């Protein structure tokens, strides 16, 4: 309630049980993705979330948003097309990335019900040899600091265990 | 401890072995499960990556401890023994996983009737980028679920960061 | 604080340096190391005979901030290993080489009065590389990595933006 959490960790890493954990008491919940339980609402969404993340929310239904990476890559290949991405305009890209997670917070802030953001871990590998991938890597990990600062908790989660370090 | 089992993850050379070895410094005998020349007397060497439950038995002393070192390999080892020398590509990595799956319950159920202090080493291999290999992929995914499983199963999980340990569990 | 070390830790765009900047910001005078910002920052490009700038001359109360570990070993390797192909290089030997610039830098922060601070990365959490220089490289650098956090009085690891005081 008036509350945002984000979950962050590896890939299988167990972000996602952790999060369901965190949200498994609500009597109703908003699934954003970008079968469930019958108390479980689904949306598919990944751009102008202000328009799911409401005032009007109810303020016991937890909405749940799986996830954060594949959000950014869906907003880059939205504005990329089919066009090789070896030769996308990487920084006027995550301006517009930025637009998208603003609207996001924002619309955060002003929702009554908890929200819970998770997201990947994926900068403590070595430099890509691709350039969307390195590109990627780096909008990504700004992305997660944008948001680590906005959230009241953060989760960060290694073989299963929830390490709270916000 | 006796009846204890603690995992220790980190990534590649963090310093996981030699926190693990912190571990188990006080113990008069250690089983060291080698997974594919300068170790003590007191530490005896097995190699061995299946069936665990015929080298951590019921039958070692509360007071030993047993190291394996480490989880990731007994992993890869389990795949190219299904796979051979085949194209991974065409693996079947959900019949592969079940058969990890199988070696992995083994594992815990042993530990679970051994009186020893268990120590699994293992690595984390999630925090990358995905990989652009279907072997590389798929084993990634493998290994995260597998040290999910062994973390629930253990009574204490660390973290090793540069050397430094951190106790999560 | 004076006479004190610290390694600051993370992964790719993790806020490393904007934490190390925190740490540090109520020093009067700061020193950057640059081995590839506030005005009053005086920078140096640097990533060898560390000692020349970690000096006993500086006040006790300035900073040093110096980034980053893992641009000066990947620099060691390419300055040693030269224009063959990688996979054919001496690791060994390179890896001497760093240990020994490394313990040349260890030495110099343990006699300096300033706060040092040290941002390195984690790159050993990934899958293992195809290539064999980018394996060795990682294997160094975790290695590196290791010795400076025992040799450090302080040991932060960002996650996201967050500092986690490990030691």
């Amino acid at each position: 309630h008036h509350m945002l959490t984000l979950v962050t960790g590896g890939a299988r890493s167990g972000k996602s049980r952790h999060a369901e954990a965190l949200i498994a008491d609500a009597p109703q919940v908003l699934y954003i993705a970008t079968g469930r339980p019958a108390h479980w609402r689904t949306a598919e969404r990944w751009q102008q979330l202000d328009e799911l993340i409401t005032p009007a929310i109810a303020p016991e239904e937890a909405i749940l948003l799986e996830c954060i990476t594949t959000m950014v890559t869906n907003l880059l290949f939205a504005l990329g097309g089919d066009s090789d991405p070896d030769g996308w305009d990487y920084a006027a890209m995550e301006r517009a990335i930025d637009d998208e997670i603003g609207v996001l917070i924002a619309a955060c802030q002003r929702c009554p019900a908890h929200v819970v953001l998770v997201t990947n871990e994926v900068g403590m590998g070595i430099v890509p040899e691709n350039r969307l991938a390195r590109h990627f890597r780096d909008i990504a990990g700004r992305v997660n600091q944008r948001l680590a600062a906005a959230a009241d908790a953060v989760w960060l989660v290694v073989s299963g265990i929830g390490v709270k370090i916000k």
